[PDB]
């Protein structure tokens, strides 16, 4: 599992259940592709997004969306949206974790690169 | 000034100098229109972007331009940029303050509103 | 002022009104001795703290009264307070701003030096 | 494994590995007494910490320093600390995860309560 997804809750303390979390690939033109997608699991991770032979080098977007989300302490009329872009290398290591840290007016991710 | 952005670097601790920062907003067709943009200052502030009458309601998305900005300190980040899309001016007029934390291979952004 | 603090509120996206801020500095026994104190502004920043005498080189700790906050806004919060330790002065003086953004469950803490 | 901790490293993008970890419970007088530590395995992670019959509720220090930690990319005379203080509550969930990320002048840490 080359890329994985995981996110957390930070007013509630807990994983994001349920969430929605798309991935897409820039093409030549610029414009943004679907690559893969899914829902967030009861422990707030996403697997089986792609695999080694359809993860190449490229530029990727995560986006999560937190509309939705929240009827939890702080609902707000922010409608933030994580947008995580990056270059995937083949000379780094080869598994990345993408995590995001979700709050009402803010948002914080981490890449952790493995093996 | 209805829209600011602040920028921090966390590995020298000091603010984040000469910044490159795109603001768009979604046009009624799903793309993305061109609104502002602009480079923070040595305090690492950029202000001036726009104005009360052109800071319409809407669904804007702020870049900021990280790559270009650790490449230039010898780094090697993981991120193309800092993003955060969101809602604005929904219930009227007011002011923002987008805030954000850098690292090469983590970031933070919060906002500040009125 | 050499020791500032600025602390934001990423729930309602506003600066953090009235939070309780206490400095120590490491005494040569190893005991935490009373440093400065002060409760943050209408803009969440919190000046005048110490002056460039009596702010000598050490190891100090900021800590942030994160529980009193949120339970005045009903919220339930994990964290006692929000904390950090560093060394300052230590290559002569300089301009600390620590700034802090809080969540129930988790917070961040920022440096920026001169 | 009631308390479990997991640090990352934000320069590097990897987990935080042999580094020392700290937990105090607070004492009757307000005095900090050693409770459990150890050294992050090589996926970051402190695992048997402490058990179910031992951890009980009260208030509990989390330490970590960074001082020997990077001889990567940006080293830094501040010898930050993550102090992450909090109260164990019996209401709540029964296992924690304290996670930290670190930075030279700055740290973030955040709470999962699940279970």
């Amino acid at each position: 599992c080359p890329l994985m997804v995981k996110v957390l809750d930070a007013v509630r303390g807990s994983p994001a259940i349920n969430v929605a979390v798309h991935v897409f690939r820039k093409a030549a033109d610029d414009t943004w592709e679907p690559f893969a997608s899914g829902k967030t699991s009861e422990s707030g991770e996403l697997h089986g997004l792609t695999t080694e032979e359809e993860f190449v080098e490229g530029i990727y977007k995560v986006e999560i969306d937190t509309k939705s989300y929240w009827k939890a302490l702080g609902a707000s009329p922010f409608h933030e949206h994580a947008e995580v872009v990056f270059t995937a290398n083949d000379s780094g290591p080869r598994r990345y974790t993408i995590a995001a840290l979700l709050s009402p007016y803010s948002y914080s991710t981490t890449a952790v690169v493995t093996n």
